[PDB]
RNA sequence: AUCCAA
C-alpha cells in the first residue's frame, strides 16, 4: 500500500472516529483529558486528532476511550500519523 | 461518516 496510508504512527497522536458533524474539541478534552496532559486537538469532518504530551497518556486513552459512546454509537481510538514531520 | 495536522 502507498505511504499515504502507511508508516510509523505516533504513540501520542491519536485517531478518533467515527464522528458526527457537530463534535467539538471541548467534548474530547473531557473524554481524553482525564488520561494525561494533552498536547493538541483538532476536530474534522468525520474524525479528530488528539495528541498527548506523554506516550503513556495516549496509550491509556486508547485502552480506555476506544469503544466509548459518542453520537449514539461506539467510537474507536488508535494511533494516528506521526506529527512534526514538517520541514525546519 | 476512517488520518490532519506539524
Amino acid at each position: 500500500m502507498h505511504h499515504r496510508q502507511e508508516g510509523e504512527l505516533s504513540n501520542t497522536r491519536l485517531f478518533v472516529r467515527p464522528f458526527p458533524l457537530d463534535v467539538q474539541e471541548s467534548e474530547l478534552n473531557e473524554i481524553f483529558g482525564p488520561f494525561g496532559p494533552m498536547k493538541e486537538v483538532k476536530i474534522l469532518n468525520g474524525f479528530a486528532f488528539v495528541e498527548f504530551e506523554e506516550a503513556e497518556s495516549a496509550a491509556k486513552a486508547i485502552e480506555e476511550v476506544h469503544g466509548k459512546s459518542f453520537a449514539n454509537q461506539p467510537l474507536e481510538v488508535v494511533y494516528s500519523k506521526l506529527p512534526a514531520k514538517r520541514y525546519r
